[PDB]
RNA sequence: GGCCGCCGCCACCGGGGUGGUCCCCGGGCCGGACGAUCCGGCGCGCCCCGAGUGGGGCGCGGGGUUCAAUUCCCCGCGGCGGCCGCCA
RNA sequence: GGCCGCCGCCACCGGGGUGGUCCCCGGGCCGGACUUCAGAUCCGGCGCGCCCCGAGUGGGGCGCGGGGUUCAAUUCCCCGCGGCGGCCGCCA
């Protein structure tokens, strides 16, 4: 059906050119897509501060959230933090879409290249610490791994990336568990076992004969799960009788 | 406080222009505000269609109303209907904060010379009819009426606008016994009037008596309807 | 990036049990005796034996307890995960 | 922009009620009743207009936009004037 597409790398690596780029060829192949991202928000402010992310991280989950009910989303953020990669999941997980993480990279020397044709609103030192305080995306967990490993740098084939995403929606996303397909035949295995080491004990075997007598309890295991009926009091004095006459 | 602006107006009038302006000001003025607009999520679909706008509604006002908890909010959207911009007031109403509609205005000649400039991604005919269906703000309902008219082709005095803004933030926002004893006596008396078909001298008197006995009554502290209702149906026939 | 937790280190995969030199359930694969079925088996390293096919022995991160450790204890390697680090 | 509607025209202001000749509750003011002052108390009252009497100061008449159903209209109905709203129309 449809996905989360999380984007990660630093500041001007060309996230943003990568989402309307990616998200055009989606349309192209009838996928409704929406990008989002922190700056929607943080942009609509006129002046930055501190206190406003609280509410702009807030305010976009919900969009991210709300949005990918209905889209495909993908988010054009920097993510530098494995934590929040996590976040942005847990609402994928929350409603069972299939996520893919993009991590698009690039030396230091166009960023900080890119940085200065900017007008270096973010200070060439910033971008320099984040470069070095960076989470490289599945060096601590796997479901952290990237789908894919971008570098702006090189060219781009938007629709080899569109052809393996829409491929990869169509997975089935098993995010926790599942069950593919009792206790009597259980309890007569368990017990099986004790009175074979107690046995052991008592006749100060060798390790030739006490490989029979683990044979000899394979053999009367395999007997048993045969007959429909069982009762384990009755089958655990067969096998110690057996036992006995050994 | 912090107060909802509404902007109304054309595309191309100057609306995200007037805001981003406005917005600089009640900066300089200690004054958190943020600028909200339906296009910031349509523009985030690489394409249009018709089944977006539903989201692109929803979650617009989803923004306005939490940014509306903390913030001034300058809604830069056309809201050619005023049924959008009672939509937009209803917000502000939820959360008793002021409000203030700002009409842009701009004659279809400067509109369709504007669109031209941009392309014409919006067809020149389009822009044409949406200005002989525009509402025009305040002439159906007083709610509606704009806090002020801005003309786009003249200039603009953006440090007196923010002074208006600013101290209509500080106005405040707006948005038994004895009766049952009245209603019962009267039902009473119309009664006993069409047991009897007195005289018109008569009835006269039927009504100074019921006059009379109500000005009695209200001079005891404690009194029980039907006690008293009783006392007067008493007074009625014995007269 | 910091802190902490669970697991594996018995050897086809997954799940599970267990002081027995491993075992059980499901799947896969291989070989032998007879075509489905019956039976046996399954990884890596080292060593011995056989002209060869092949057969057999030893071991399974280090150490402790024990007749015996996959299991129990301490340590080491690894797999997975959780919280937090938040325009940068 | 389309469709539907509410309130006032009882009379200090606002809300509301009720076929009883109006009233209920809050606000404001004026005055009476207990003051040097001030938070308070109970109680009477409060608008508009046309005509007349004060040969002086005040009081008297009647009406409260037009008509109808009525014994009675503030109330119920039709219209007028005045004030206000609801739903919907949705990139456009
Ligand atoms: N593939 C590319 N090759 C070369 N330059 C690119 C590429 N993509 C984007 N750019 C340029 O790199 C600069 C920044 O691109 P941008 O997409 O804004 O990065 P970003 O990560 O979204 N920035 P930011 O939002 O601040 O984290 C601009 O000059 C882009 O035009
Ligand atoms: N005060 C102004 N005087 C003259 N031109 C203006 C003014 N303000 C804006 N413009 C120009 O008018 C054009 C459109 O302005 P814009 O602010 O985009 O209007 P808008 O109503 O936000 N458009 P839209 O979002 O499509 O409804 C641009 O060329 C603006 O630079
Ligand atoms: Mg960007
Ligand atoms: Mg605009």
């Amino acid at each position: 059906h449809h996905m989360l597409i999380i984007l990660t790398g630093l500041p001007g690596v060309g996230k943003s050119t990568f989402s309307k780029n990616l998200a055009k060829i989606l349309s192209k192949n009838n996928i409704d897509v929406i990008v989002l991202g922190s700056d929607l928000i943080r942009e609509s402010f006129p002046v930055w501060k501190e206190k406003y992310e609280e509410f702009i991280k807030k305010s976009t989950y919900r969009l991210i959230d709300s949005a990918l009910k209905n889209y495909w989303v993908i988010v054009d953020d920097t993510n530098y933090y494995n934590s929040m990669r996590r976040d942005l999941i847990n609402i994928a997980k929350k409603y069972n879409k299939n996520y893919a993480i993009i991590y698009l990279k690039a030396s230091l020397d166009v960023l900080i290249r890119r940085n200065i044709e900017r007008g270096e609103k973010i200070p060439n030192e910033v971008i320099k610490k984040m470069y070095e305080k960076f989470d490289e995306p599945g060096k601590k967990y796997k479901w952290d791994e990237p789908f894919l490993i971008i570098d702006t740098t090189k060219d781009i084939d938007f629709n080899e990336i569109a052809k393996k995403l829409i491929e990869k929606s169509k997975e089935i996303p098993k995010f926790y568990v599942l069950e593919e397909n009792n206790n009597i035949s259980d309890k007569i295995d368990k017990e099986t076992r004790k009175i074979v080491s107690e046995y052991i004990k008592s006749k100060k075997l060798d390790k030739d004969k006490i490989k029979e007598v683990v044979e000899l309890r394979k053999e009367f295991l395999k007997k048993i799960k045969k007959m429909e009926e069982v009762d384990a009091d009755r089958v655990l004095k067969e096998f110690k009788d057996l036992l006995n006459s050994y």
